[PDB]
């Protein structure tokens, strides 16, 4: 399984990183035009949140070197001009943040790539998949797909398990989200005039933000269509975010029973995707945690037999980056 | 109205500051045994969040000097030993955090103080009052009372207005809360071994926390008893906190109607307590805002006609501090 | 004195705000093409550091409205086209960061501006001035000038006084610097690929940075040319930076005497530019302090009678912005 | 070597951790009365900076269990009451911060411990030892020693190398120091009324601080007595600090040569203690680096052939904790 990476940013680089540890998938090419090979290597060797790269990194003959493996590096603004074909790339991890329609992402297909995974929710009707939730509903005919957002990957397993046993009538979600590259260090104009709040100083603000993440749950779980939505607060934190789902349940239950059901899934049919802790955890405890969702039993509570607050952690960078690789293997195999 | 301050902390010093800009109330006496007079002045003079004290601040003969006015300074650990009576104190602002029961707080009365306000939720059944909400129900025969928490002061006005018109069936609250003095700069043991998470690094964590702030709305508004509770996440922010109320209503509404109902309350009955904004605000926009609650119209949303997320901001330090003075004025006059 | 502003960023907007107060200078025109008018009002009305604009900000018919005062707003990329002459502009504040040569800035003269001040050090041999130091050496024939950097404005007053009285033989400088717009919220590529370190996450890092600011003190004080240089460390701080000057003196001295000579200057001829304190201050105490440099007596020390560490604070945004105005007024009168 | 730990804080817990990977040293007993067993397991297991403990941490029958190995846990305020003798403790890591005196530390010897290491500079005459610089001078008859400060362990190796080769005429230091447990989350009164600035908000401030770490280098390298001193600035950073030495040299040198000397020291006699890099590094890159000092070639510079600014990083927590073990093993074998 040969992977290509378009946009060697936080997601691009950590996807590269997770892929090094996996035997079944291999990175063969990278593209980023805001980055010379000298600069690119620097940014990969050092990382402020996840530590240094697990082995030596040099460049040679326009390639990137990780032991006995060469990796092509390109610097093209236009995806139609990236030579994926010559590297026999099976899947392109589209992680720039600006090619989020079927039309724009199909430019990768023109360059010789077989299939594409947007590392974000699409702006159009592109099919969305969450590993562990609806990934088996994929078929090889779909060449361009989305792996949703980190928040959707955190929310979907939690909702699926609660909905199958108890039945979610309606739910509203809040995610307290770690910092992202779309934000600014000092009050300034946000990109293209959209989302003014995200241009406000990241270091000292709680910043309200819209998200479709919870509304997207209805795409990967049709049954919950129109039954979920939410908002986000961005806060000055390196990585790790948390979802807080307030939902009303059809079948009544104590909080103890809800927790045990989530424990059952995390230990059985959702091992590796959904996790369960009863510890007094805080955000830094999930730095570099590869799961999509870790239910925090003690943070949440119940108002009554039918109204619950359910709390789940996620490393927005690491968890998600591992899911891109899982999906990339799945669609190719 | 002659005020005394026990515990010259974040609340004590900002209570002193607010009272400096009011003619109807003045601080005559201060007690803090963990603070010598030179130290006290220094801490009053400078402030990391709210700037330098708007005044020449000095001391002489054991008195604090704010312009042409002398303030009495004490340093007893036992409140019983503070000569409040000789300073002719009408109300004592109990802002130490360690005298939150009617038995402990009554020693101020034994020191001569006529009345006491607990600047926090009580640990017993001491009466709780929130300006704008139930302060007219105060009986002068009550010598010791509590002004609740900053979070309750934010949530109750919001909940009141919404419940008066639409009726709240149930509700769960999250507050994303700024930093407080019970937290630690690096990972350590929390005082008494209680609330382990709050001992974790304040600078780099999202920290789950319990709170009775929502349950206690039921005390100030009996009609909502058993219908509200919540949780909190602490974040590395200087001041300003935000409440997210997910509530289910009986009378259906569009989001715009709910917003309008809050607007008219804010410009009418609850003017000065509850505020309204449709601007793209972030937390630092409410530093030194003296309102108890500021509804953020564009940050909230509705899922359907009976299920809402309503967002409100508060300067947990400065808002609450002015509330302590309005309650001090009320229970005296 | 009619001022125009090119680039409405941190320095652009803060010059604007500084000017609003003063009765001897006024902003008549603004230009910034990465900013729609509605968005410009938003950035002007709210500030994460210096609080809400002390006045109603609106717009109508393409004009910025401050109360009832109309300010003209353009969105041009070629300063030649900005109609400065139409607005009778005496000085243009060049605060984009990308017109720092004589060739580039002189497009403002062809647009009708009478003179230009660069809000940064120049790339070429454009004359540099610092108020209090060498501003009297400016002659009216010079149409394009520079106000240097915030750091140079901090150091040069301190440098002049120490060298005037004692004689600086050599010296080296570290500034610990607040965060600036050239930095990123998460690890990424810095612009143009210059200074890889500045692209590293700003929230969690101490980031070494080059600075010519200390070498630039030679150009404003020829006598010290070759005898000073230094480096910088960027830290997660909103505003306020500190200079730390290690230096050797020709004539020997005690720390007290050095300190008293700075006190004499700060309360005498350099009043308003160089300040002095013996208080136990921290960076937040100089937020919105309009002086160029404030010497911190207790923070510095001597090793011997010829070798000293001298410490001085500066709000790198506010002090500098006010300096820009002083220069503008000076060069016009 | 059987190690005991009094004070299970940042240094205590990370000393425990480093030992877990060392065969030449083992922890048999811990004392910390501010933290019961359930709480102590939590703090060991989770770490906000260095990640989770790399092992299952549990407890039974009053013992801390790291796998099969049982560790005794006392809760004793009076260090003379700890029964170190019953556990055959060779060395006590005295890392509480409140027993920095021969007389006070010697109460560990009454408990049965053979020897004691102060994890900090002493308040009295106690012998200081930096590994790699002066440790070989230790005599087995000295039962109580100090391992100096993180800052001194960073500057000493550098100063040694520079002085041996070029001759340090005089020097002044500045350290930018990561956050420490003596600071406060919000403006407050520091312990004992000492160091007022350390009580100011850790999250939002650059905070000046005194330090004898530079002067103490003259104690471990007598040739440098009276030639070094300096100051510190605290910044909102989890761990990793930097030293900035401005020094005059007796023999003139090109900066390239000064770097080359440090390189061969780091690859030869000071391998493991003193490090060297030419990479564009930032503070986060040295998290969990076990060296005491990492020279940063590109950060520093020279003013002339005699006057240099030399820059070096250190993980104040992890580097130091590793040196405590080295000293413990050395004073026992
Ligand atoms: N970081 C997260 O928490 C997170 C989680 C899940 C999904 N995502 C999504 O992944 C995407 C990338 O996010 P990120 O956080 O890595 O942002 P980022 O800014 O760190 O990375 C984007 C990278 O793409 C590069 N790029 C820009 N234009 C390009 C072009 N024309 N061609 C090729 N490369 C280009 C940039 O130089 C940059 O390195 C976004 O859509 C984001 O929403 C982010
Ligand atoms: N800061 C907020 O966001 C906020 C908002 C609302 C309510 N409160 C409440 O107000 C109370 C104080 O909060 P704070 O943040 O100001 O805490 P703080 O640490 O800033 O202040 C507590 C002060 O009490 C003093 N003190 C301790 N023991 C004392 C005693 N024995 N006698 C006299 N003084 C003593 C301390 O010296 C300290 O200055 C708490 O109960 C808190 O819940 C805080
Ligand atoms: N903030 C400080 O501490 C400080 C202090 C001293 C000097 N400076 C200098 O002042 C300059 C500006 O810095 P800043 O901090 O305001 O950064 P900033 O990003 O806040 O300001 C730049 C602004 O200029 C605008 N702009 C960019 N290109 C433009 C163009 N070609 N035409 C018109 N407008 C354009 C942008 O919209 C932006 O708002 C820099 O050169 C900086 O070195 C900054
Ligand atoms: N943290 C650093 O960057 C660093 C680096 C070098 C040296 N040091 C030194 O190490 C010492 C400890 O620092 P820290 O950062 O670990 O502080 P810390 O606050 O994290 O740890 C101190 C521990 O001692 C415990 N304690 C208090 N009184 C006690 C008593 N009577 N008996 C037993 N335990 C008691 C506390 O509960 C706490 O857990 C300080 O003197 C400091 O100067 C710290
Ligand atoms: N360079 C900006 C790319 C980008 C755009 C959006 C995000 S998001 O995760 O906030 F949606 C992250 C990064
Ligand atoms: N001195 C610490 C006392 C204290 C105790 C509690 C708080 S709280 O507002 O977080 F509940 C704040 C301060
Ligand atoms: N309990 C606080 C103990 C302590 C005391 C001092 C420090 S210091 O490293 O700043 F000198 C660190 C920790």
């Amino acid at each position: 399984t040969k992977l290509g990476i378009n946009g060697f940013g936080r997601i691009g680089r950590l996807v590269f990183r997770a892929a090094f540890g996996r035997k079944d998938i291999e990175v063969v090419a990278i593209n980023d035009p805001f980055m010379d090979l000298n600069h690119l290597c620097y940014l990969l060797k050092y990382d402020s949140v996840h530590g240094q790269f697990p082995c030596e990194v040099t460049h040679a003959d326009g390639f990137l070197l990780i032991g006995e493996k060469k990796v092509s590096v390109f610097a093209e603004k236009d995806p139609s001009q990236i030579p994926w074909g010559k590297c026999q790339v099976d899947v392109v991890c589209e992680s720039t943040g600006v090619f989020l329609t079927k039309e724009l992402a199909s430019s990768h297909l023109k360059g010789g790539a077989k299939k594409v995974i947007m590392s974000a929710p699409p702006k159009d009707d592109t099919p969305i998949y969450v590993m562990g939730i609806n990934h088996h509903q994929y078929d090889t005919k779909q060449l361009i797909v989305s792996n949703a957002s980190c928040t959707t990957n955190c929310l979907a397993p939690l909702a699926k398990v609660i909905n199958d046993r108890f039945g979610i009538v309606e739910g509203l979600m809040t995610t307290v989200h770690a910092s992202t590259a779309n934000q600014l260090v000092v009050d300034g104009p946000s990109k293209g005039g959209k989302d003014w709040r995200a241009g406000r100083c990241a270091l000292s603000n709680i910043i309200p933000a819209s998200t479709g993440a919870a509304k997207a749950v209805g795409k990967v779980l049709p049954e919950l269509n129109g039954k979920l939505t939410g908002v986000a607060f961005r806060v000055p934190i390196g990585t790790v975010s948390v979802v807080d789902l307030v939902c009303r349940l059809q079948k009544p239950a104590k909080y103890e029973e809800v927790a045990l059901e989530i424990k059952k899934a995390a230990e059985g049919p959702l091992k590796g995707i959904l996790g369960y802790t009863e510890d007094e955890v805080v955000s830094q405890d999930f730095v570099h945690d590869n799961r999509s969702s870790i239910f925090d039993m003690k943070a949440g509570l119940a108002l009554n037999d039918n109204f619950f607050k359910l709390v789940s952690w996620y490393d927005n960078e690491w968890g998600y980056s591992n899911r891109v690789l899982d999906l990339a293997v799945h669609i190719t195999t």
